């Protein structure tokens, strides 16, 4: 086998050496590797893809927006979930199909901007 | 058992006839009965004092009075009553929405109908599902 | 102007009546005319539908039984939204698109059946 | 500011760094940071003690164990944990779903594994929104 050295910061150190006294690893080098592990692990033209965000409505009118955003590519949308958590936040989650390479720029176009948190795109291609 | 003469204009009558005949009702009694029926049925269906669940469906075009943005921020004044909205493009202008709601069927109903009654918004419908 | 006269059964003239001294009608027959007013109001082949129905989820393993014929027939299908209401019920609502015929017939084969209620259509052709 | 060595594999190493050049880096250890931040990141959003929404989704076949039933009876056996789910019919064997969460970050995060294990559910992910 082989090692690789690395430097990490102290806040990070502590939250991994937190996760290793309490999941049972032996130290930072075992729970790194299992880390690395399953990140590689995870890792077509057409498909779906499901897009998660949070914002506020009020904002920048952003609400308003982000539908005409959408409606300008309504053929890649099948439908979206709307959650009102509180009294200024939202929660939508866009279920998107077509190519790919449209629906990862159509993502952008709506996460890729101020007042938007919490964007992230899952691809799953036929 | 009651027999209740009711009074109808022309026109009124004229428009039960011809709509009954095509859905296959031969006679006035029995098409008035079904829609009262039918109507109360609702109504009864929409009383204060009841908690439970609503399913309320419309079209809407988005660009509106930025209608978009009232529609969303008047769900987010009740968020109480709120518990998801699904959101359909139907084509470039068009939002289909079905909002679930919960709570009072009393409250449900005026927030509904508020709803529903905003200009822009058609196919406005309304079903309260009492517990 | 003319007249028609019909029987009505007690304990629905008891909820007329009720709904009458309250909403603040003359009558009967001025409450009546104002119901078919509307229900007369309220009356293509290519469009969208929406449709909702109760139903207990173990019963029959009804909810498998829906999904296969949901899925029978996905074409027509959007997306359905579901909230498990409590711990036996379930409601959903099904976004439908297409011609309207196969449409209302999709909606028969879900909820003209057992176990499920408050089945509603609504149809929305182009 | 701390050096640690790692002891990797050569199988996996060599993983890191193909995966790693097609993705544009060109060393190892700004990519196991990438990842080390990421994956930390998302643990910490999935800790108990803190109240909050989540989405949950996967896609499973409908068939296989009557999946379907067992996927909604189990979000039934924790509907207080359930917002809603969005369903969508892929095609005629596979069923994307959407679930909305809400409660404690780590009984949802246990939840979420408990349902992305079953077998025929494949593409799990979960996203913990901590308030
Ligand atoms: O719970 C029973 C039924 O309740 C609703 O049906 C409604 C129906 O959607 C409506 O259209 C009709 O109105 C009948 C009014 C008939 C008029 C008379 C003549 C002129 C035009 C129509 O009432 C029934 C209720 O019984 C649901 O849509 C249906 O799926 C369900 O099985
Ligand atoms: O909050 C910041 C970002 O958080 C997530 O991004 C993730 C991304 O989805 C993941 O893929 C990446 O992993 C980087 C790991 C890179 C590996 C190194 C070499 C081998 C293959 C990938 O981390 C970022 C977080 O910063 C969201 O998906 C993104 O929309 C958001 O803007
Ligand atoms: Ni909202
Ligand atoms: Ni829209
Ligand atoms: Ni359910
Ligand atoms: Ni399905």
């Amino acid at each position: 086998m082989q090692r690789v050295t690395i430097t990490l910061d102290d806040d990070l150190l502590e939250t991994l050496d937190s996760l290793s006294q309490r999941r049972g690893y032996n130290n930072r080098s075992e729970a790194i590797r299992d880390i690395l592990r399953s990140a590689l692990a995870q890792e077509g033209t057409q498909g779906f893809a499901v897009l998660s965000y949070v914002y506020e409505h009020e904002k920048r009118d952003l609400a308003s927006r982000i539908v005409s955003t959408q409606h300008h590519h309504h053929d890649l949308s099948v439908a979206t979930l709307h959650v009102h958590i509180n009294h200024d936040d939202c929660l939508e989650i866009a279920v998107l199909k077509g190519d790919m390479g449209d629906v990862q720029h159509f993502a952008d176009d709506v996460i890729a901007q101020r007042g938007v948190r919490h964007g992230h795109l899952q691809c799953l291609p036929k």
